[PDB]
């Protein structure tokens, strides 16, 4: 019986202006990992298989559905949010 | 006929101090996402299903395969570089 226990973000708060960007750190996330797979033999299939190398991810990231785009946009913002959290400043570039 | 054309990160430069927290970060990531999930009702099963929703990625992180814990820690870090592409400055509290 699996009860996830994380570390609680949500009072953690990310400047608006990175906030803003979430749809394009998501893409590019994507992106970079497609590539990697890629490059590596995997191709496009119904269903994820690691034995003969294919997912059903390995399509360009504004395919996916808008459900799959909000979790992968959430999972950047949460990444940045455990970074805060462990002591770094995030300012926006003057 | 997808080919993935990510922006490329291969010169960001992270501060080892957040690189070494790498898996810290890809469990707390983990650890979130499966917390989400299982609040809504998905629980595991042997292969993704939106519809009856069960995941295979529903276990503790610890017992992830090497493999996928070595894509987590990379997503993370390409996360985080990609913020500082987009002009934001990390730096340990000061
Ligand atoms: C589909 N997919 C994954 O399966 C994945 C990932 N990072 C780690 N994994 C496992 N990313 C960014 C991803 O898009
Ligand atoms: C298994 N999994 C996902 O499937 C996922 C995610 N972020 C977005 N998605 C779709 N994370 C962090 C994840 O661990
Ligand atoms: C760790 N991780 C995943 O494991 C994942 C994902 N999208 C799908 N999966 C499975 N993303 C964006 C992700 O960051």
């Amino acid at each position: 019986d699996y009860i996830p226990e994380p570390m609680d973000l949500s009072l953690v708060d990310l400047p608006e202006s990175l906030i803003q960007l979430s749809e394009r750190i998501a893409e590019n996330v994507h992106e970079v990992w497609a590539k990697a797979r890629i490059d590596e033999g995997w191709t496009y299939g119904e269903k994820r298989d690691d034995i003969h190398k294919k997912h059903p991810c390995l399509v360009p990231y504004d395919e996916l559905p808008e459900e799959e785009k909000e979790a992968d946009r959430n999972t950047a913002m949460n990444t940045i949010k455990m970074v805060k959290k462990l002591g770094f400043r995030i300012e926006k570039e003057d």
